[PDB]
C-alpha cells in the first residue's frame, strides 16, 4: 500500500515550493487530503483553473494531479513535471495523510 516512509523521502521534490506550515511560492498543504482544490491555504492566490476545476483532493484525483498536473488541470500555476512512479504517487499520499 502507501508508506508515509518511503512518502516523507519522495517528497524532496515538492519542498521547493510547498511547507505544511506557510504559504510561499505554493500554498500549505495542512489538510490538503480530502480538502476541496484551490479553495483554501489560508488565502493563498490560486490560478482560476484550478479554484474552478471543482474538485476534491480524494486519492484518485490526487493521484492523477501528481502524475501530470497540467493533464488533469490544464492551465493550472503548479510547474511540475508529475512523477510517474505510480507507487511513489501513492507514498506521497501516504505522507500528506499525515499531515
Ligand atoms: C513549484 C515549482 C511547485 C512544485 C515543485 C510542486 N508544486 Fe504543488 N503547487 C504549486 C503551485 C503554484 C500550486 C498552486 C497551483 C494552482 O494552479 O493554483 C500548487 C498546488 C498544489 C496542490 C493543490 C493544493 C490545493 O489546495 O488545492 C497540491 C495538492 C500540490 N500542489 C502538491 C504537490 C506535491 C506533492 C508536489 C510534489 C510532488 C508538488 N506539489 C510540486 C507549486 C509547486
Amino acid at each position: 500500500e502507501g508508506d508515509a516512509a518511503a512518502g516523507e523521502k519522495a517528497f524532496a521534490p515538492c519542498k521547493a515550493c510547498h511547507n505544511f506550515e506557510k504559504n510561499g511560492v505554493g500554498p500549505t498543504l495542512k489538510g490538503v487530503v480530502g480538502a476541496k482544490a484551490g479553495e483554501g491555504a489560508d488565502g493563498y492566490a490560486f490560478s482560476d483553473a484550478l479554484k474552478k476545476s471543482g474538485l476534491t483532493w480524494d486519492q484518485a484525483d490526487l493521484k492523477q494531479w501528481l502524475a501530470d498536473p497540467k493533464k488533469k488541470v490544464p492551465g493550472t500555476k503548479m510547474v511540475f513535471p508529475g512523477i510517474s512512479d505510480p507507487k511513489k504517487v501513492d507514498d506521497i499520499i501516504a505522507y500528506l495523510k499525515t499531515k
